């Protein structure tokens, strides 16, 4: 936890949960059904009662079915967000799209050289339409057998010749979301073998989109490097306009930060001496945050707190975990809640809808509202706690690299190798998801990491879980002094003075949103190649201590598809199956290497996972 | 009904019905949200407790979420099986799949014509090249503002208007299916009238799916043309070795019944004098039937009584309505439950993988799979019931058109509306559905129709619907003589004796199977492009009086948009949201307008729609 800002009035995320106590028990089992009409089946696993559904389907082809339509969602979720990005990108190749253009073109030409493309004397545009072109054939091929052009270039050698011979490989990442909600149909695909195999095909439909994502999205804006940032309810000027922006897609939000710049005066003309302060929630915030340094207000769970400061001129949404109380919680105070995507709308919210093509200025009309939200702002009502935490973020897998390299500018990898082969390093884990309730907020991620920190492992951190650690200051060089342990504690203040820092790199290290979770693979890969070998042998691990989206269940089927432990610290809807349950924890760990680790405690988790490390090391 | 198979000591579709009562109610409102791993959250929309789920949405959202994502569900179930036809359409085009052909050359000109493609003077190969590539754009176009190919070319070109200007026109099957399940992610669209906006577009995906396959499959294998055939149990033969062919996909049965007739000589030599007994069981049956007249043994709700006649020898089943119950109802006899689809496996039954490249060889290998289950069929275990009730079928759009030639070949159609401004036909019905176990099997469907023919209305059906009429033998040229009322039954008599068939025209005619209702609305376009209007002012109605599907439901949801007042007879998670059940059942008269009647009472069902048919009337 951290802020309470009281209510006192209003139903808040956390109220609406107790509500809900106690929850459906068969759901929570995956023992509940609902995909036909002569449903709802539920199964009674003990005292005799069903142990079939109308269908004739069993316990575990009714929780796997559940499961792979989880994991489609998330894959849906996630590509819809690529999907904007590479259409983008496809205008720019074709002169339309002026308000957009390629920030970042040295991104834009190690994409096309991982992907094949040829650049020598070829001209930005024709460059931008072969790599749309490729980029938009993952969501068109019709050949089964074809991979999806990211994944061939993305994953080790090894890692997709695995997965090509189990046919792991996607071909299409909407026909595979399309195809995984057809064969879950009253009396389609049974078997949970079968049905397991599904979901983590198409769980790496979900990594396809957020590879693309990530990479054209740096070549649209510029890929992170490090910088100062700061988190937590705190970054709330009373003296300037604060907008929120809260979503997922940074080409409205990355476009507001440069309308912000200019529209300063505007500000201060109608009573804001601060001007325009734009702030950051959930993965926007992070993109954001990651590249301009735009502070982050919250994360997910906290994320109606902003309007109980009685401060928050406007939040400006987009898609995905947002949440539909916001109409209802700011209609007590003058905060606009404003929807812009077409497919995005909550009832109560006002819609000013985004046209790309005239981009910067939907972002003026925006904010000229929120301006107008200062007029009608009660004075007497703000009440923004001063919490704001420091954070040094903007560790894209290209920085890390690059900081590596003023120790060792001949094999920028081989003093991260070399300080795992002795131990100063014993491995590596990630963190990642959202928020749930059932985990009190932000308490079991930083109990995780110093935890697993003091043992000697390197911390990631993306998305919400990121933002967990951003407040906290987690994300600070202090933060590596006080927690880190000797041997990881001597390598990152090596590379912490090696690049310009001041001292230590962060405990944590901030990667970006949920799609960025690509940039890890990325670094991972690279080592796993160093190394002359793969993923499912690096002292490596993924661990989700607190989700709840079907993205979070899409990206951690995915984490094991590629070979890592994954730790999930919510129990998805499997407990029901053992058969399912030995799938995901046994059996995977044969098949594809990585495998799943369930455990509620962040302490027992902590002890396997690092267990796992342990493991790992010592194939090596 | 009137089978039964009433067999001690092995549990049944009906069995496991009674084993579930009651069910939960939670979710036959469609006040269980099951979406983030945050609940369950479920509604309560009396007596205090929760209003809202823990993300902060109301109960319309949490129905309105979970309907649009049961029409993805149903749009991809369908969009996969016009994918296969147009992708087998691709290999043909370029000289693959060598036991696959063009057998209705003329379908595939008069494909042609509509639709754009053009002729004069082009190879067949080059002409079915376009219609492949054309027909694959739908599955892969990502211009969201370029309607569907089928769906501008096939429906009335005022319908084409209004949907394009409500938005509701898909540009895409597989990214409609993925939009969906992706806007409805937890923290996406939210707004009520949005959502159900947006599933009225998914389904209008499923008319394009339910368009190219029908269409496509044809070109294929014939377009039918009354046949005589026969329904129910009594359709098995002891002195044949009986296979049975479930599921959706005519490019396995077709090679199937093809290869048992040159595979006879070898089944007498085995002991089974009278051959290979080819039965169809739901939509596979349907298919084969509609063009060569095979026998159909049952729907869905009774594929597993088939096996208790002890004289089932396989079930070759594909895609889509295959109890997963069946496996373990074999073992108790010697039926081998044989799967086919990479993407439709069930535990316990025998997989041999069906390469269309290697069509007639894989159809040997599985018949004498069943010439071999011949010779272990226990001779004291045998029980067919002995109910062969004939049927008339293959009534395709152009079959009837046909028929209204022979009367006047001149204007075809004018026998048919003339009979409608004077009162004879007072409208037309198309009878959709499936089978559940909450409405006695077929009994709905059997009262409704009766009730409405003496009511001087056409039937007309698809489906397990059709199915029920023809084992109940309202599939006959006897049927119309005596459940029709006069005016109908006079007209009927006439096209009948006028198009041979030595009698009247049946009182339900048979449109074919699920896809095949795109030959309804086939006839309806055209009889309201002879009129100059939209089939929202035809007296034409659709009734689904036992559906339970994903796939009805979006059957009947572009039904409603294309303008039809739809009957559902199994209420649909929506009565728990006065806002949603508006939505489809008042605005919807207002936007597109159709609209849904939901009653469950199958005698106000049948004065409903004859109230929408006079009301169709009263216009005009
Ligand atoms: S529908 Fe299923 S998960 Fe929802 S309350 Fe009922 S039993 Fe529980
Ligand atoms: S699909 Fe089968 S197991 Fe699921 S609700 Fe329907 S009848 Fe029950
Ligand atoms: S999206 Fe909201 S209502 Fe639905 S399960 Fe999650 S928290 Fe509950």
């Amino acid at each position: 936890m951290l802020n309470l800002a009281e209510a006192n009035s209003i139903e808040t995320a956390w109220h609406r949960y107790e509500k809900q106590q106690p929850q459906c028990g068969f759901g929570s089992a995956g023992l509940c059904c609902r995909i036909c009409l002569k449903g709802p089946c539920r199964i009674d696993p003990f005292g005799e009662g069903p142990k079939y559904g109308v269908c004739g389907a069993d316990r575990d082809t009714i929780v796997a079915r559940h499961l792979v339509r989880m994991i489609a969602a998330g894959t849906a979720a996630h590509s819809e967000h690529g999907r904007h990005i590479a259409l983008a990108m496809q205008h720019i190749s074709q002169g339309e799209l002026h308000d957009y253009s390629i920030r970042d073109e040295a991104k834009l030409y190690a994409i096309a050289k991982t992907l094949g493309v040829a650049t020598e004397g070829r001209g930005l545009l024709a460059i931008v339409g072969d790599l749309a072109a490729i980029t938009l054939g993952d969501f068109q091929n019709q050949d089964y057998d074809k991979p999806c052009a990211w994944l061939a270039a993305s994953l080790t050698p090894r890692r997709v010749k695995r997965l090509g011979d189990l046919g792991l490989l996607p071909h299409n990442i909407d026909a595979s979301v399309a195809q995984t909600m057809s064969r879950t149909h009253v009396g389609c695909d049974a078997d949970p073998t079968n049905l397991i195999l599904g979901g983590l095909r198409v769980a790496m439909a979900d990594l396809d989109g957020s590879m693309l994502a990530t990479e054209l999205s740096d070549a649209l804006f510029g890929t992170p490097q490090p910088v100062v940032s700061a988190a937590n309810l705190g970054v709330m000027k009373r003296g300037a306009v604060n907008i929120a922006v809260n979503g997922h897609n940074p080409m409205l939000s990355d476009i507001i930060c440069d309308v912000a710049a200019d529209l300063r005066d505007e500000a201060i003309a109608a009573g804001a001496a601060e001007g325009i302060n734009i702030i950051g929630i959930c993965c926007t915030g992070h993109e954001v945050m990651m590249r301009h340094g735009v502070p982050l207000a919250t994360n997910y769970l906290s994320q109606e707190l902003p309007i109980l400061t009685g401060a928050l001129e406007a939040m400006v949404v987009d898609v995905q975990c947002i949440m539909p109380s916001l109409p209802r919680i700011a209609e007590c105070f003058h905060t606009q809640i404003i929807t812009t995507d077409k497919h995005n709308k909550i009832s109560g919210a006002t819609h000013v809808p985004f046209d790309e093509h005239k981009a910067v200025e939907t972002a003026k009309t925006i904010i000229r509202m929120a301006i107008a939200a200062f007029g009608r702002r009660d004075p007497n009502r703000v009440a923004i706690p001063a919490f704001k935490q420091k954070s040094i973020v903007g560790f894209s897998a290209e920085a890390v690299v690059a900081a590596l390299a003023k120790v060792n500018a001949d094999d920028p990898l081989k003093p991260l190798v070399d300080n795992v082969v002795n131990g100063n390093i014993q491995g590596i884990v990630l963190f990642v998801g959202c928020n749930t309730t059932k985990v009190q907020q932000d308490s079991a991620y930083v109990d995780l990491a110093k935890s697993l920190a003091k043992r000697n492992v390197l911390v990631l951190a993306t998305g919400c879980a990121a933002g967990a650690f951003a407040k906290a200051g987690l994300m600070t060089s202090e933060a590596t002094t006080q927690y880190a342990g000797e041997g990881l504690k001597g390598v990152l203040s090596a590379i912490g003075t090696a690049a310009g820092l001041g001292g230590p790199l962060p405990l944590v290290m901030h990667m970006g949103s949920c799609v960025d979770n690509s940039r890890a693979v990325a670094l991972a890969t690279a080592l796993a190649n160093k190394l002359g070998v793969d993923l499912s042998d690096l002292p490596l691990v993924a661990s989700a201590p607190e989700c709840m989206s079907e993205k979070a269940l899409a990206i951690g089927s995915w984490a094991v598809t590629i070979g890592l432990p994954t730790h999930v610290g919510s129990v998805p809807p499997v407990i029901g199956s053992q058969i399912v349950t030995k799938l995901v924890t046994e059996t995977a760990k044969d098949l594809v290497g990585g495998y799943f680790i369930v455990d509620t405690d962040p302490k027992s988790a902590g002890d396997k996972l690092y267990a796992a490390i342990q493991e790992r090391r010592a194939g090596l």
